[PDB]
């Protein structure tokens, strides 16, 4: 009932805008772990590492998702962290296993993000078929059919068109149960998370936009007998007044790095624009959408506090469980997140419950 | 030219024998850390963290080799954690870079040991198809080609059988050059060491038996103008008197668990018997053999500790370079090594160098 | 510099049209053996197989496209036949050699059409994994460099992303050079024609439709030194008065079996429309433009002989080589073909040939 | 039973000896029209089509396996034709679907020998990865029960680790229920032939050798309760006096090419000397028996007819179902042996069964 919270792990070069903006940001590990235990003490209950193999969208240098995520893991307490894993470059036996390890050796705080792919020259880069927008999600499906059952079943067999398991046995199994995300926000995405995610990741957008998602996936989900909960990218601009945060946002897009945005903007029409519907992630970006790589200012949590906590609960209205904050400045944003926004939001959760 | 010391991590639930001999080892985060402080403090400059997804050998539990070597080396300074990688499960461009962030955020002390497989019924139950023995080496050499062009240029090209790569550009890559190992005694073995390989790693043996390896590869080396080491691995128990050596040595094999054994022999004839020469690990190895699981008595490093450093010096005279111990109690043995062992071989190195 | 012909071999149940009209059309060899030496005798220069693993409804019995169309050959003297072929379910190495030893038992006769897919659910019940758009083309480009290395040279070595070869020779190889003909419309397919391949077979269309698509492989062509021939598809209704042909055009449509036209244009979306563009096969068919399933009825080949064959030199004088002509009653239409129109086809292009 | 009896297809360019003698054989389709027409008349029942892609064992060319068999099929009546088919460059939905096509062109007379394969050098020139001695008939039971299952069922599924099907329904299918045969002598093999094959056809050997393989088929297949018939390869040289038939017999070894016959004992090493028992294929053949390519000299049908008779019925006597005759001079001999050989077999048979 209580609204979640996570943030983006900075753990690509270019923090979480494709601008020249000076940023108080950076994706080493000195700097991420101690925004992981500044995000814990602000209240934020997971972080999520990004998953790139080449650069894109300005990530020049960009750490690899799961030891990332174990290194946060060990430097934090009670944070979970959530390891983005592409499927094709990444095998299930794989990560199955060395996500059962690092949760053994965490208390049990590793998540996945199962992220079904739209960077094409990536995969080729690396030696990586390109299947179709739709079969990605029918792999990305038998992935984590997979993990689930290798975590869950003494001997699991399973008998897939993409990965196959005979009898196989995982020991040590993780010591609970992890959770499973996914990211993306076409049909395909939505009917994967309706069978098999525990949560359904998607772009900003409008609150009409969200609730469209929302009620299609709580349509399916009561049909499969599934549980699923939703999560919502939100950059978010928290300043003391809303002329300040509006600024700060025209800073960003002025700064934008015209020739990285336009570069990824062509690389995303092989995920939303190419799927079926032609609708999902960027399938409607413009280039100042892009500027946010996950479409993040449109769900405009940029503002006053007061104004930012208004905005987040109005999106559980809509039955969003959980906000994912991307910020410029990160340590000091999610610290001043955590003294300024998050209580506010608590308040209006208090207030809603005593009527 | 002094020799060097690795210990075989313990992150298999068994220890180092296939026996019901009660033993002061565990394969736990907490004994580990402690046992690599330990022997960091001993003079070991490498700890070796072997590759199971599923048990074998008597080890019902298996942490996942390198989250596990990363968390070593989170709790190490300067010991240097040697990863085992099977190629299959694993593909190169997940271990390139996984393998770089660890070595970024280590200060570069990961390296890699390459082993080509021998445990069919594993890659079954995974999904894995058994490629022939050689065709594994084959596969084997591409997966370290990779991995060395991918860490050394931007725009790594490779057009394999097994693996492509098309401009590939890794960042950040390692700090330095992470050193390739690669464990197993076949032609091919000595063959892609010769070629591609820092290390060639091999099973315990006679000094005899250990010559002719060496000599194989030297002059192999000499004509692929290559430069490679050689490790041999040893069971070391060392005792105050050569009795109480030998007497637990026979407790360890009286101990033998059957079940396991015959298991473990069965499926080791997919390694060196299988070879179309029919040499290679385990092609001799009798059921008292199997009791250490890479033929680790046969070193005979079991006495005083007099006897042992003599016969480590012995082993340097026929091109070792490094020995790879292993032990019954691991905390306890590992810095008993270091106080009685290790001293008495600089002792011999240092006489030596004087004359 | 004649115009070419080619007919459809109606080796798939229903013949040419989704419609449940009364048709003197079967897909058994004897019907097809006789069609064939009729088409010989009219002036055809080629047949065309067709290519199915699957269907549904009246095009439930297909026969195989390469045995067949050696049946075809073994039954005529002259007559080229193209066999089609669809890269994934096909290999490269087998198709040439099977193609090459046929090309031996027939005099040089057998050619190749490679279609790159569109049928999504066929592909998965053959346990094919469906590839994104450009990328099955990317793979037919590898196949059909592959078929041309292997027939012309010894030692052939090719590195492909989807195919190797390592020194291969074949022996025999074709008696002659086999023609490499493709299938398919959209961007993709025309970028591979210009690159490797002997003829672009395209879905019928308007003239304007037809000279866009010629134009763009031109310019093309000509940048890689490459020589492309272009064919199109048309159903021809010739009848002695063109009344009486669009009544057969207005009955073939009427009579549509409407499931099934609606089941088939639903998976051709995974064609042009699944195309970066949104260009290519059945892109922008309307339900009666599906009844002909190459989008045959555009090319308005329908009406008296004299207006068939006027408008068949209207499409010369845009760049069209070849017409592929499909038919309703494939024996007597075909004959009334080489008595009624081909002959004043040829007249018209002597009238021409003397100015 | 009466014995049955199969002919080697001369469809590779040195016969079926590795040997400069002169031999009045050819591969080409007129020769061999010719003697299929000859065998069937001369009552052999079958026709068996090796498999190559590459040249080996002094066949420089070698026509495609199914496409001849198609061709043979169409100059005869009543004559069987095997097809041979290695899994890897062949898969099962395009096998069963042209096997099933070839079946209705030639009224129900198409077979295929499904062969696991040795020629390692072939397969890594036409890009094919080179899987364990096992592990090739892993792959070929999957492939012989996809054959079985998509002939027999509509909406045929399959989960295999090799191949897979889901729901498909080939259509048409064969006339009736084609036969599967199946080469090698392994351990492997013949777990396979008493679990999925019709036929286990099997290299020459001693009459011992023979029935020590027979008797192990048997009682699996009588475990399985599966039905498998026996077939020995055996090199026919019948000549109207014992003095006759050992001076050819000479000469064809005297005249071998000794580069050519140690170039293929040494690929033929990863056939049964690879197998876990080393056993099978060529594990015990000597120089003089590689002469004859698969040990068809041991089976000494070398003789008078008389003696060849004798000992064929003697084969008989230890569970040989057929015999798979090779020869020197294709057409004479086989019509010899249909007036000579064969009716002293029928003869004695006849006596047997009065008695
Ligand atoms: C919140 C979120 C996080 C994501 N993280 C990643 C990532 O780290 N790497 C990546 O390649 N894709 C990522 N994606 C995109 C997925 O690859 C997604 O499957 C792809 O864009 C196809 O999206 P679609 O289903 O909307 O067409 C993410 C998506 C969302 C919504
Ligand atoms: C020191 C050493 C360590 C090894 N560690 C592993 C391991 O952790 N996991 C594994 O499957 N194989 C391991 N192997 C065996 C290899 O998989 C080897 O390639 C296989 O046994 C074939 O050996 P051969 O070349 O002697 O036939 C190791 C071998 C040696 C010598
Ligand atoms: C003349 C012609 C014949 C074709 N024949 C076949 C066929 O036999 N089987 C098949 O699956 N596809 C066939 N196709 C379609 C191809 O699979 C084509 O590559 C696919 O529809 C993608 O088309 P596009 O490039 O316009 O998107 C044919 C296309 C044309 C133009
Ligand atoms: C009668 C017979 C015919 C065979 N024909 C072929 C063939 O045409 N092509 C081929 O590559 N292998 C052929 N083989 C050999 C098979 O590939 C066999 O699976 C391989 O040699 C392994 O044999 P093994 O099971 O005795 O080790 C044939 C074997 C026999 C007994
Ligand atoms: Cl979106
Ligand atoms: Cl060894
Ligand atoms: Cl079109
Ligand atoms: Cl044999």
């Amino acid at each position: 009932q209580a609204v979640k919270f996570a943030y983006w792990v900075p753990n690509v070069s270019g923090g979480l805008v494709v601008s020249r903006i000076e940023q108080r940001t950076d994706w080493g590990i000195d700097y991420n772990r101690k925004l992981a235990q500044l995000a814990e003490a602000a209240g934020f209950e997971y972080a999520l590492t990004q998953i790139r193999f080449t650069a894109g969208y300005g990530a020049e240098f960009q750490h690899e998702s799961v030891a990332f995520s174990h290194a946060l893991l060990a430097a934090t307490s009670q944070l979970k962290v959530i390891a983005a894993i592409l499927p094709g470059p990444w095998q299930p036996a794989l990560a199955a296993k060395q996500l059962a390890t690092i949760d053994q050796l965490t208390n049990g705080r590793i998540a996945v993000n199962i992220v079904s792919g739209w960077f094409r020259g990536e995969f080729q880069a690396i030696g990586e078929h390109w299947l179709e927008h739709d079969e990605r999600y029918r792999r990305s499906e038998e992935f984590i059919r997979s993990l689930r059952g290798i975590w869950s079943q003494d001997n699991f067999t399973f008998r897939g068109d993409f990965y196959r398991f005979d009898n196989y046995s995982l020991k040590p199994k993780p010591l609970g149960r992890p959770e499973i995300f996914q990211g993306g926000s076409s049909r395909a995405a939505r009917d994967m998370a309706a069978r098999v995610s525990d949560w359904y990741f998607t772009n900003g957008n409008s609150v009409e936009g969200i609730k469209a998602q929302v009620d299609d996936i709580r349509a399916k989900a009561a049909a499969n007998h599934h549980s699923v909960k939703i999560g919502v990218n939100a950059f978010v601009i928290a300043r003391d007044t809303e002329e300040e945060a509006k600024a700060v946002l025209a800073q960003i897009i002025d700064q934008a790095d015209p020739e990285a945005v336009n570069a990824f903007g062509d690389a995303a029409k092989q995920a939303g624009r190419a799927s079926p519907e032609g609708e999902g992630n960027w399938a409607k970006s413009t280039f100042e959408d892009l500027v946010q790589y996950n479409d993040g200012f449109k769900t405009n949590l940029i503002g006053t506090p007061q104004q930012i906590a208004e905005r987040i609960v109005a999106l559980k209205a809509v039955g969003v469980d959980l906000v994912l904050a991307g910020f410029l400045h990160f340590q000091e944003e999610v610290e001043y997140f955590g003294q300024r926004v998050l209580p506010l939001v608590r308040e209006l959760e208090a207030k809603a419950q005593s009527a």
